[PDB]
């Protein structure tokens, strides 16, 4: 159960906007982060999901949220994919390579018989605590707008302790304030 | 992780539509199942998620999908809750009590600290295989619509093996077909 | 058995007279205590046993005895029961929730295959020593006035070391006295 | 606790009404039993817990309940006690000797630093199941009328499962 | 065997001449001791091993030898026995109770299946060393004059090492 | 202690009346036996104890008692001692050599830091059960006539089960008899 | 070292001249095989090495020698590289993808800290026995006919048992015939 | 594999041009080293291999490269071989004897069943790092200037960091300069 | 203590009268054997000892005694030594090579820090039982005439069980016949 | 093996020239020592070996050599034996008793089967190092002359480090000097 645990240290090469950079956990400290795992560069279902997040990246950045896509491919491969796919071309966040699989396994997200990461998305808060987890089968695409929903929910809860965001929570809704009075009445 | 793994045997008591029944893994064989974990009866956030799922329930039933809500409370407490809340009153799917924690630990979903289940939703296919997982922090509500989307998508890949449905996919829109030729092009 | 051993440290949430409080072993130090275990809130039997203790609680408090009921349900569930049942509504002592089972296991009183406590009562003195234990099967009532009797006896021996109370003692009766003057004769 | 578990096998010598007999768990089958433990024969207290049970023994026998007192003394010592104290002389139930401590540990009722049993009473139904347990410190008396009350309830729920007061 | 080893520490309650006392290994320091074990108070035999020691107790005291009888019964039970049997009533040495069995196991003298001590006698010198051991089955009597003979020899070799008969 | 346990199998060389023989536990079956241990051949003390047994050997043989002396010296050394010492020359019973120490350790009678047996005597009945043990320190003599006494007592109880011999018994005296007629009175 | 050992079983996906195939150890039986490992697709040193081999590939096929290149990238990635590099484009032999790293570890050829295979070349006979091994540092390129030189020599030895081939021999020059007294003579 | 690892310490006796010397890892520091392993003195294939190296030995010395041949025979035996074979006689580099097999196991080069080293050649840089490895079967001879080719290439890379040397390069031809976008370009 | 134990199986190559043969324990069965260990071919002290035995070999053979010299050198090396030393040249018995050290270690005779056998001589009877052992320091030569003495002693004892050969035993001397009569008189 | 190893500490009682003394490893420091093991006092073969050593004893003493005979018998038995045998009577070196077997097991020389030492002779130098070992079967006598030869040889190598004395060597004859040049020539 990795929900509500702190992410483990890591150090990986990544491709980001035409450069190779190093990313470590220190980059994520004090920031909101999305770790977006996918199985394989040059595949199919994967780009539309990565592109979709890219579509939301301007808004994520305005909200102080960084994004890291991760596969067991090399950063070298990411750079190539980025130049040959016009969907991937629009990605401006870090594409992390994890050929040792270390980062994938920190998140218990390896397909051990394929040596590829599972389709998993992790939301990590500025204290390194995992606040949301999504994992789907090889054939089921994720939904970046729902990802946005959860991040805003997580950010809200962080900013209003003692308050919570209910089912269907969206921008500006009545929230709940835990209390002795509210128990069993809803 | 538990993605793409088969669920483990269990035998639990439940409240369902005014009666106490036993539920086991055998009751799930050949059915789609959703296992919907939450931390505690009589709290605040929980009903809204549970009511929303109930709102989608005939539609889920029309899709051959069974719903099981699960907490570490007893079936007695579920029955009581069902009487005192207009929201919980709306529930016609089984409310499983897991006071030993065995069912919860089968899904690796226990807060050992607290003796309560985390907010996790699991989709399980007729072969017992977990096809989607969602876990969120205490303050972040799930969304039963996105749940349906994944289920519809899961059934689709089950029903159309060599094709996959990419992100945000809903009924009637275009699929991708993994093959050699398509490698690297979107 | 645990007779004449010291209670172990514990930390639990409780419902007590309309508020949530924390109880620890520090709350028992210097006080007499009754730990009153039972299997489950909201079952179908009338919670007569708990009501009987409530009936005697003013008197117990005058003897400086604190009462704690304990089950593996949450303090949230205790609050609900207390609103819904006329018998339970009489309770002004602390109702401890023990969903982790730690307090119940400290007193070796768990039904491990059910996740519920057995019907056991423990009398604990101000130094934390267990001075009396009672456990009964379902349907065999724990009598609150026998509880009072044992407590008054325990307080008496504490105040009068060198004297012991045989079977039969109630206030005003003869005591027995260390002697060498004494045996195979009585 | 041992509540709702089956008693373990045992074989002990006992004193009963002027003779020595052997008692085993086979003697408990089909019967209600009370196992009444205490620390020591020939001791400083008015043995009024045992006298109290004796006083109620006729009534217990009418309910088809057998009584066994148990301590870690020998059956030899029980016989001597029974023939020196007017209170013990009233006892007509079996006085089991448990010098190995085996029976006592079966009921998890040993004071290991003393080699004596704690003041525990156990009610056992005809299938060998423990339906009630009571343990007290040395200054706190076991009440025989409360025992009777509990035995009659145990027999009642046994013959009429299901009849308890709703909420 | 435990021959020529130092006795282990112990703390037991005893009956001695109408009072209860505590006995420990500190009580044996500087003294000769006989530890006389037996299985059970209030038993079927003429307790003539103990009576025999009593008969020789004055003489043993003149040799500066203390005697301790030991069984797994309580000191309580020893007191009762001493006040019911004319043979036991003759005993003026300490009757140690060993209900935990600790003292008995120190002398490796327990019948584990019975919870009773075997018929063993041990001679212990002023430095706590065991100089003689005797153990017998239940039908085979321990002779007190042979004990005296062995104690006087042990004291003699202790005061005069080196004087034994050549070959 | 080893009282009332069965002797263990053994196989040793012995010197007996001018010949070397083998002794095993099979030689003791159906016979009464004395195992007479001592530390060392050819020491400076007179082997009075062994001579005393030799003095009583004709009588012991009439009671059907076999005698075995045992030390950790060889049977070769026993032969030499027997030629050189007038006391030892009287011996017509078997002198077992135990250089491996196995027979001595079977009777738990080894001084492990010296490699020599302690001064111990064991009486063993025809079923191989040890009925009496005597161990003394150096200089404290084992009396052969006390040995005879214990043997006659052991044979008596064997022939008269239901009777036991108190301390004091020699042939012709009263016996004690199982009774219930009997105690705290004698 | 692994010289003169049998290769271990494996199952890998591969790219070859526009099709995806499964390669297993069974496909190498009764054939000579060259396993050509490299760290990473889309790099710099690697293509020059692979292309060098491709130049010689027909001559290798006439000798009944199959070539397998291997990296820890996926077969998907090989296909992409094959279409993007004019140098990689000339490869007509199988490019095996080894994302689990199993095939690489079988040949003990993993940089465990990096998740990439070392620059190693292995010659494997029709019976699966490794007959030649080469490994170079990241900066040192291999030489394609040194390989050829070693293969023909390996093949001649197999077909002419009882003879061994000395240093530097090229086709048509003399060999040594092992035994009794050439010893120490050459 | 051992490529790119530091050599382990060793201490061996050796024969060199009529003297016995002790060689240790200290003697290789700040020098380039070739370790030339072979199974057995007085054989057949071995001298042709060693003599081939001897032919090139001066050219190796001008490059500051020391040569060490190694077998599990003693240094005594090397001296004997050196005086009996005209081919071995031309060796002026150190012939190390490795009768314990330790040096051979350090390079993981033992035939454990035979007690002989395999036909392996190791190139070691001044910092002790193995930069090149070759192993051939019993019947396949090595090639002395392939070695030379690899050494100069190894040396050029060391003295010109940030550059790597592609396949087949001989003195005077062009090298590659690693980074950002030559990627996938050659 | 290997005296009086059976030799362990082995299989080694050996040089004997111009041929290479295989020797195993089966060769030694039913024969007397001498295993003559020495540290190293081409050394100094060793030849005179081996030559010395060679001087006695005709007589050893007449007595049905085979000889095996053993070192950790190869059989190849033995052949060479045999051709270059006129002392070794006169050896007509098997010279066993033990480069794995297996034979040396069967006899617990390895100098583990040198990988050479110690100076040990073992006499083995037709049942494989070791009847005599000699081992000396590096500087102390053995004496083949004493070896002859012992073999004849061993053969005698084998042929006359119940009889023994005393100190100084030589051809035709009074022997000793163990008996009860002889004990302690000599 | 124990060749060239240091002897272990011991503390034993002994008979020497009419008195009982203690012997430890400290008594051997700085002296040459011979440890002469035999199985049993009062037997047959043993005295002849022991008497012969005594015959050489002043000469051994003149060489600074101490003799210790050792059996698992006591010092008492040694003293007795010394009185009854004219051969043992001749002994003026220490006769150590080892009834615990510790001294014997230090030299790994126990027949565990029997509790007796094997016929072993050990030569130990002033530094505690074992320089020669001889072990023979029950029926094969040692020869004190060959013993002297080894000792004289051992002292020689001690006194002349770079030279060794070869087989059959006795005083005044030629030595060999290990050096480079001599390798392979005798
Ligand atoms: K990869
Ligand atoms: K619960
Ligand atoms: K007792
Ligand atoms: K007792
Ligand atoms: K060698
Ligand atoms: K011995």
């Amino acid at each position: 159960s990795l929900i509500n645990t702190k992410i483990k240290p890591f150090k990986n090469q990544a491709f980001k906007n035409g450069e190779f950079i190093e990313v470590t956990e220190k980059d994520t400290e004090g920031r909101w982060s999305v770790f977006f795992f996918y199985p394989a560069d040059f595949t199919f279902v994967c780009p539309t999901e990565l592109g979709d997040v890219a579509d939301h990246y301007e808004e994520l950045q305005k909200l102080g949220v960084d994004v890291y896509s991760v596969s067991t491919d090399t950063h070298f491969t990411h750079k190539a994919w980025h130049s040959s796919s016009e969907t991937i071309a629009k990605i401006k966040y870090a594409m992390i390579g994890d050929p040792t699989g270390a980062l994938t396994r920190n998140f218990d997200n390896m397909r051990e018989d394929e040596g590829l990461a599972d389709r998993a998305t992790f939301v990590v808060d500025p204290q390194g605590i995992i606040q949301a987890i999504e994992v789907t089968a090889e054939g089921i695409g994720r939904d970046a707008s729902d990802l946005l929903r959860k991040i805003k929910a997580a950010q809200y809860v962080a900013a209003h302790p003692g308050e919570v965001s209910p089912a269907k929570w969206k921008e500006g809704e009545a929230t709940l304030a835990p209390s002795l009075d509210l128990v069993g009445k809803i």
